[PDB]
């Protein structure tokens, strides 16, 4: 689990969004596994606006933060699940590191702020759904 709170927004993994997130739906993209919803309160996370390929992510299954090098946002094939059929997920960044399904929502940060959230994982890999292009989150 895990969310990004920026201004009057809440960014979560689309596969994990609640009835509330869908009742206050601002934007959603199944190809990105992202969903943004309105909040009454003000969020204080800073979204990074950069092209950093290194950072730090939170890994809930280990109760630890890990430093990672990660790939550029791209279309990567992701196998079927209870949430999605077999497909390419866009805006996805891969890194060598530990992850488990329950790790989704874990924030990835660089020195410039919030980069994205854990969304996929593999054999000694971890995927992060990028949020740095969603310029409208700040305004
Ligand atoms: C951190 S996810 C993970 C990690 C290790 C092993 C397996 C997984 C599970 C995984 O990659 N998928 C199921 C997930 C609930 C939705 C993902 C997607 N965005 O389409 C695909
Ligand atoms: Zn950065």
């Amino acid at each position: 689990s895990g969310a990004i709170y920026v201004g009057n927004y809440r960014v979560v993994n689309r596969h994990l969004a609640t009835h509330n997130d869908w009742a206050n739906l601002v934007w959603e993209d199944s190809s990105r596994d992202l969903l943004v919803s309105s909040t009454t309160a003000q969020g204080c996370d800073t979204i990074a606006r950069c092209d950093c390929q290194t950072g730090v992510y939170y890994c809930s299954s280990r109760r630890k933060h890990y430093p990672v090098s990660f790939s550029k946002p791209s279309l990567i094939f992701v196998e079927a699940s209870e949430y999605y059929p077999a497909r390419y997920q866009s805006h996805l960044m891969l890194a060598v590191g530990h992850s488990e399904p329950g790790d989704c929502g874990g924030i990835l940060r660089c020195q410039h702020g919030v980069v994205g959230i854990v969304s996929t994982g593999g054999n000694g890999l971890v995927g992060f759904a990028d949020v740095r292009d969603l310029l409208w989150l700040d305004e």
